[PDB]
């Protein structure tokens, strides 16, 4: 996976889990693994869910626990684009990087929220880069609208 999973994200993983468990019997259905997806917040292909049902069905015959369900839902929950997650919610991750509640994002709220993410320390260049990246409005801060970019493709 890109990153380690947070906790309210396993709480997600969690509920789908809980959702595809109780509707499993033998073989997970298309309709039903679509909505179990969308119960952590993501939104599937029909080509990934034929891939997705094939492999439960096929490849693990229908045999998944929690830690294979993590494994197969992880990449697609961190893959969630602005668009899956809601304005309620982008709002809300964007609040958590900016602490001081100023409405902006600092080279050190930046620096600390990516540490928290990682799981290690970023260097001050790699954030001073990131900066530049994804500041459009030269002001040196992050805003809401160039948060939300940063997660959209
Ligand atoms: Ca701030
Ligand atoms: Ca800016």
């Amino acid at each position: 996976m890109d990153r380690s999973l947070r906790p309210e994200e396993i709480e997600e993983l969690r509920e789908a889990f809980r959702e595809f468990d109780k509707d499993k019997d033998g073989y997970i259905n298309c309709r039903d693994l679509g909505n179990c997806m969308r119960t952590m917040g993501y939104m599937p292909t029909e080509m990934e869910l034929i891939e997705l049902s094939q492999q439960i069905n096929m490849n693990l015959g229908g045999h998944v626990d929690f830690d294979d369900f993590v494994e197969l839902m992880g990449p697609k929950l961190l893959a969630e684009t602005a668009d899956m997650i809601g304005v309620k919610e982008l709002r809300d991750a964007f609040r958590e990087f900016d602490t001081n509640g100023d409405g902006e994002i600092s080279t050190s709220e930046l620096r600390e929220a990516m540490r928290a993410l990682l799981g290690h320390q970023v260097g001050h260049r790699d954030i001073e880069e990131i900066i530049r990246d994804v500041d459009l409005n030269g002001d040196g801060r992050v805003d809401f609208e160039e948060f939300v970019r940063m997660m959209s493709r």
